[PDB]
């Protein structure tokens, strides 16, 4: 390691804001962590002697500097009292024995130029936890029913602690900011990170812009959020209230405390085991010196506290390990990055004989019960965003809850008694993890929804005043959080404006090898096609506004009895097509007749439009429609479904996907929901970045032809949130679920695909839940423009997620 002179001294140093570089001893937080503290930091910053707690006996002693803490008369204006001195020795109470008085305005000290902020982030703190241990957390369950609570709060992917502790930093994904895992190989540095050793504190592999960086460049000071593992707590909450009592151009505005616990005891005993409520009791007796430490300095009627954790925990247990070693001939020549989540790799770049094609396939749906699903990264759910980053090898294994994968059974015993872990899938229950906000800028004994971690890196920057860096957050999305310090966004501006084509073709202009069984022959029913043609049905399906093109293209709106599209010129299909389906809407067939009906659209150029050749010569690729012939509304309306315009490329197996969404679940959707509308398209996303392709990006084509083939299919189903009212006509609150399909070219992404699609379909789809955010990202769209609901309401909507979990 780098040369630290340990001979200088932490003399009226201790826990030092301003970092000293090598060769110079540190006094920071940190220092341990390094083995680069003075050499008496111990005996001057981490002193123990009497303990952590003022007695009777003790209550205006002469100051003995040797004591931890204080219990003389000049402590409070030292800013070095035990937390519990003025309950010990000037008759108050206990915060937590205090009953909840609304906090209207910031009630603070002199000299204070806003509310501090304090982040208390608690390892492994599972959601359930606030309900199963309340009986043992009273100053937990006062800041979660005095203040402001989600009843839990969605990690990110994996679920492991840097990741998710990074996120809530930074506002990003990890696969933008770098932090992919706890364990990570770059292949550009040639360098490894790992929990144990120094490459993890290079400062290459942390990404964004961290809250305390972004404070810090705006000219907010921060106390530094790392605390080396043997500083106790009580220690860590002394430091932060002796920070508080700085004079007010060094002092901080924004702090951290962390915990290990109980992820620690979690991992050993599993997220209920007994001996879980004394590591739970102990956090709260934390979380207590802390609010009566606030307390005695009149602060807790000032700063705005955050509790908050990384993730949650499940139960696993070491004989539940499934084994690569019985799947693949060649597991010698493979790097497994192993656990609650796999990612594999070539043992040797030099090895011409590795093939990731032959590894997915002897990894997949070989065992009736297999615990964990292969997957190249690109074919991820996209709600994971866990693709974009050359630290996340390209096979992934997404294991089971409750399971571990590992490459062989003497990865296992060659170091387990451990009965807890995390890391799965975000969406898995047992992941969730806490939020609860307590202080002046948040709302009053307020329940909020559930929602992402990712969106309190923002909320963060709105209680400091401060401009976020750019982040994966949708900034005004938890402004229902907040009393005051609302983030107020207007709506982007739509780039590109619609064109409103007519009748401008002939139908022998076309020559395009399509056919369809539609000549057949009326005044009155001739002026009802034209007003549907120029919109007059457009109230219904189009129900929240036109989407907004967010970019330059050329595209037209296309009206219809029972469906409304923008129709992209470049793309040659839609960007999206929207309709509306009532709770009383019948199912109905495609007529023999018109199997392979394609009618070319005398409103769209031969130039703009796709063709039937192309789709007879490419044998791999077939077609589907995206307004969905099932659902027309009468035998007349059909035709329309059958216009070029409304065809989409499909491969075969991906029709069978989505003819039983077509056929079967939208009006399920709308039997259950009241009527829903339904906005469909494509997504093309070659280089897995979750945005929008350019054209140039696209990497295939339906064969001889100009026309891209989507990466992916969504659907965005909207219905009235009150489902005594009809979708069509709702009055309040909106009701959403979404998926991003993969358009792949099989099915082997479920084993029971041989069956029915009544078996395998809704399953596949549940697992590419998808918030509406997601789908604008990836198709540069804008959606729910034009509806009655507060602009902050709608940004909630888009960034909702339907996890389809039990409670
Ligand atoms: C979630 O939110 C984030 C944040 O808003 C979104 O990420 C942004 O998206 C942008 C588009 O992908 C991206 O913009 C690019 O930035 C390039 C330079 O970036 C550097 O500077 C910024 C600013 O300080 C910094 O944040 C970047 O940090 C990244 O890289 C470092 C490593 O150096 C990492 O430590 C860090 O974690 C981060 O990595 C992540 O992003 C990079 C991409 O930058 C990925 O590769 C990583 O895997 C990881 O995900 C950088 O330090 C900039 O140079 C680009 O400009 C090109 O594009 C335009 C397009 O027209 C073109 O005109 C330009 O000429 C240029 O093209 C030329 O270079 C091409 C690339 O080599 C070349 O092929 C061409 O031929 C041209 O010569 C571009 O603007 C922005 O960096 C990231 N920011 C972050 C923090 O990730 C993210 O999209 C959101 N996610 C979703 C789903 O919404
Ligand atoms: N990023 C981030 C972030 C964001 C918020 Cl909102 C709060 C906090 C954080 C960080 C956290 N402090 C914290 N985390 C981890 C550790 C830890 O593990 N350490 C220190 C040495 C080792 C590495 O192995 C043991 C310590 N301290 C408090
Ligand atoms: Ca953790
Ligand atoms: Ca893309
Ligand atoms: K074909
Ligand atoms: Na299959
Ligand atoms: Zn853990």
């Amino acid at each position: 390691s780098p040369w630290t002179a340990t001979s200088g001294s932490c003399k009226g140093r201790c826990f030092e804001l301003q970092e000293v570089g090598p060769p110079d001893c540190r006094c920071d937080n940190l220092c341990k962590s390094y083995s680069s503290c003075c050499h008496d930091f111990d005996e001057l910053c981490l002193k123990t002697a009497r303990g952590w707690e003022c007695t009777k006996d003790r209550c205006g002693e002469v100051r003995n500097e040797e004591n931890a803490c204080h219990c003389s008369e000049d402590c409070l204006s030292r800013g070095d009292c035990c937390t519990n001195y003025q309950v010990v020795c000037k008759g108050e109470s206990h915060w937590v024995d205090d009953d909840c008085e609304e906090i209207k305005v910031p009630e603070c000290p002199a000299g204070f130029v806003r509310p501090p902020l304090i982040i208390f982030s608690v390892d492994g703190f599972r959601a359930s936890y606030m309900k199963k241990g309340s009986k043992v957390m009273p100053n937990i369950e006062k800041l979660r029913s005095c203040g402001t609570h989600a009843p839990y709060m969605r990690p990110v992917y994996p679920t492991k602690t840097f990741p998710n502790l990074y996120t809530l930093a930074t506002g990003l994904y990890p696969e933008s900011h770098g932090i992919v895992g706890n364990s990570m190989y770059d292949p550009v540095f040639d360098a490894s990170f790992h929990l144990r050793g120094r490459e993890k504190f290079n400062h290459r592999w942390w990404g964004g812009q961290p809250l305390w960086i972004t404070a810090t460049k705006q000219g907010v000071r921060a106390g530094t959020f790392f605390w080396s593992v043997s500083i106790p707590h009580e220690r860590r909450i002394l430091t932060i209230l002796q920070w508080l009592s700085l004079p007010d151009n060094e002092r901080p505005s924004v702090y951290a405390f962390y915990s290990e616990q109980p992820d620690f005891s979690g991992h050993k005993y599993g997220p209920f085991g007994p001996e879980m409520t004394n590591p739970l009791r102990e956090i709260d007796k934390t979380v207590g010196q802390l609010m009566d430490g606030l307390k005695q300095l009149r602060l807790h009627r000032c700063v705005n506290v955050i509790f908050v954790g990384d993730h949650g925990m499940e139960d696993v247990t070491c004989d539940r390990t499934e084994f690569l070693s019985n799947y693949l001939t060649n597991v010698d020549d493979i790097t497994l990055v192993p656990g609650t989540l796999g990612r594999i790799r070539a043992k040797s770049i030099n090895n011409s004989k590795y093939d990731p094609k032959t590894i997915i396939a002897a990894l997949t749906c070989k065992k009736p019960d297999q615990h964990f699903k292969p997957y190249m990264k690109q074919h991820l759910p996209k709600r994971l965003h866990y693709a974009n980053n050359r630290r996340i090898e390209d096979i992934h294994l997404l294991v089971d809850r409750r399971w571990h994968v590992a490459r062989k059974p003497l990865d296992v015993y060659k170091k387990c008694f451990f009965q807890g872990d995390h890391g799965f899938d975000n969406k898995v229950n047992s992941m969730q993890t806490v939020f609860v906000g307590y202080g002046p800028t948040f709302k009053y004994r307020t329940k909020v929804p559930p929602f992402e971690n990712i969106e309190l890196y923002n909320v963060m920057c709105d209680l400091l005043g401060l401009k976020p860096a750019p982040n994966n957050g949708t900034h005004g999305s938890l402004n229902h959080l907040l009393r005051t310090n609302t983030f107020r966004p207007t709506m982007p501006d739509e780039v590109s404006r619609p064109n409103y084509p007519g009748i401008m073709y002939l139908q022998s202009e076309f020559d395009l090898g399509c056919t369809c069984d539609d000549k057949v022959e009326n005044k009155l029913e001739e002026l009802n096609k034209r007003l549907h043609t120029k919109g007059s049905t457009k109230e219904r399906h189009l129900l929240y506004g036109r989407p907004a093109v967010l970019y330059r293209t050329s595209y037209d709106i296309l009206y219809h009895t029972d469906f409304e599209s923008g129709y992209s010129e470049i793309f040659l299909m839609p960007l999206w097509t929207s309709y509306t389906i009532s709770k009383q809407a019948e199912v109905s067939s495609i007529p023999e007749h018109l199997t392979n009906c394609v009618r070319p659209d005398v409103r769209v150029s031969p130039g703009f439009s796709q063709n039937c050749l192309a789709y007879k010569n490419d044998k791999q690729m077939s077609y589907g429609f995206l307004f969905p012939p099932y659902l027309s509304s009468s035998p007349e309306a059909k035709y329309d479904a059958f216009l070029v315009t409304n065809m989409v490329p499909m491969y075969p197996a991906f029709k069978r996907v989505w003819a039983y969404f077509q056929r079967v679940l939208v009006k399920k959707y709308a039997s259950e929901r009241n009527g829903v509308n339904v906005i469909s398209g494509p997504i093309f996303d070659y280089n897995y970045d979750g945005l929008r392709d350019t054209e140039d990006e696209i990497k295939q084509y339906v064969e001889g032809s100009s026309i891209p083939v989507p990466t992916h299919y969504y659907s965005i189903i909207t219905s009235c949130l009150d489902f005594t009212q009809p979708a069509d006509k709702c009055d309040g609150p909106l009701s959403v679920s979404s998926f991003i399909l993969p358009h792949r070219p099989d099915n082997d992404e479920s084993c029971n695909s041989s069956e029915d699609e009544s078996k395998w379909v809704e399953e596949l789809m549940k697992m590419h839940t998808a918030r509406v955010r997601d789908i604008e990202h990836l198709t540069g769209l804008d959606f729910y423009r034009k509806t009655s609901r507060s602009y902050s309401e709608i940004l909630t909507l888009k960034t909702y997620l339907h996890t389809y979990e039990s409670e």
